[PDB]
């Protein structure tokens, strides 16, 4: 799959957009990569945030569905007319698929000032898509209409950011030891069971319903690793306690404010790992993957008022469960196998690390109970 390897690009904050072409003759735009939404939903009008947009006019094989569509989603909203046309992925499996695209007319804090994307490449399942799930999300789409194997991968490297999207498969290249998968406990978002949690080795020992209460997921439309309000809290006490060799204001753990170090001696020692223990495919048997403060704190580089290395601490709290975004997923290399129903971690061969501490994917371990940990309402 050499032809996908670096296919995506982006920029520290912004996210990671592939190129695609939608309409005859085909009209290029940069889209987003969303595994926790279902929609492609593209600007079709001259916002001034957009480099380009997609001309319905020019395209003599789109297809009007005659229905409008409405999302407000929790950090903006956008609005717009829903039809199909012919959709390819230039750095991608050499097809062309007809796709449902939302045509956005109308939005608020969806599209960013200075980023070089135009849409959204919603890659969940069909029961989030908007307006309902009978509106088929482009992966179905794509694998239905060709022989691509219902499967993704994504390697995210974390001021420019890189890295591929594989479609229809994996490239081992891309990690380095075996993968480990956990099911997918539900076909909405990427919804997944986290199963104990450790900060340096040392658990939490919460209720591990408490870490997913109510769900958690994996998102690559997401920059933190958000975790429900009583779990953040017992991490921060924890991450507190390792680093406790410095202090740093209550701002900071909040994100509220950053910190600041001379450059090129930032303490990564003092900052403890966080490991994630995942339902694996066994019962009763479990697996570990574990992130270094090179993930989680995260650099600021447009801070105009400052001259030196800022962070920012890129774990907070959150009201819709876990999520584990661009600071989980920059440490892994993630395969999204829909086909049987799981998710693989590997190491990933272009994370950031140092030369005390790497990322990790560890197991087997024995965790009993795994079930329990399940949100049910
Ligand atoms: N996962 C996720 N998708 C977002 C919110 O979180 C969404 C995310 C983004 N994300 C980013 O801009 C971004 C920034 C940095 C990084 Cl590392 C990743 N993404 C942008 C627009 C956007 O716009 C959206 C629009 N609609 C949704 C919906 C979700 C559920 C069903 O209804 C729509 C979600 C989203």
């Amino acid at each position: 799959f050499v032809e996908m390897v670096d296919n995506l690009r982006g920029k520290s904050g912004q996210g990671y957009y592939v190129e695609m072409t939608v309409g005859s003759p085909p009209q290029t735009l940069n889209i987003l990569v969303d595994t926790g939404s279902s929609n492609f939903a593209v600007g079709a009008a001259p916002h001034p945030f957009l480099h380009r947009y997609y001309q319905r006019q020019l395209s003599s094989t789109y297809r009007d569905l005659r229905k409008g569509v409405y999302v407000p989603y929790t950090q903006g909203k956008w609005e717009g007319e829903l039809g199909t046309d012919l959709v390819s992925i230039p750095h991608g499996p050499n097809v062309t698929v007809r796709a449902n695209i939302a045509a956005i007319t109308e939005s608020d804090k969806f599209f960013i000032n200075g980023s070089n994307w135009e849409g959204i490449l919603g890659l969940a399942y069909a029961e989030i898509a908007r307006p309902d799930d009978s509106l088929e999300p482009f992966f179905d789409s794509l694998v239905k209409q060709t022989h691509v194997p219902n499967l993704f991968s994504l390697q995210l490297c974390g001021a420019s950011v890189g890295g591929s999207m594989i479609i229809g498969g994996i490239d081992h290249s891309l990690y380095t030891g075996s993968l480990w998968y956990t099911p997918i406990r539900r076909e909405w978002y990427y919804e997944v069971i986290i199963v104990r949690v450790e900060i340096n080795g040392q658990d939490l020992k919460m209720d591990c319903k408490e870490y997913n209460y109510d769900k958690s997921i994996v998102d690559s439309g997401t920059t933190n690793l958000r975790l429900p309000k009583k779990v953040f809290e017992a991490a921060v006490k924890s991450i507190k306690a390792a680093s406790s060799t410095e202090k740093f204001p209550d701002g900071f753990w909040l994100g509220e404010q950053l910190v600041c170090w001379q450059a090129g001696t930032t303490p990564w020692n003092i900052f403890p790992v966080i490991s994630l223990y995942l339902m694996g495919e066994v019962t009763n048997q479990s697996f570990r993957i574990t992130i270094l403060p090179q993930q989680y704190l995260r650099p600021v580089e447009d801070v105009a008022t400052s001259q030196d290395d800022c962070y920012k601490f890129a774990i907070s709290q959150s009201s819709t469960g876990t999520v584990m975004g661009a600071v989980i997923m920059e440490g892994f290399y993630v395969v999204f196998d829909r086909a049987r129903k799981r998710i693989g971690f590997a190491v990933s061969a272009c994370h950031v690390h140092d030369e005390f501490r790497t990322a990790a994917v560890e197991g087997p371990f024995v965790t009993l109970d795994m079930e329990d940990c399940g949100y049910n309402i």
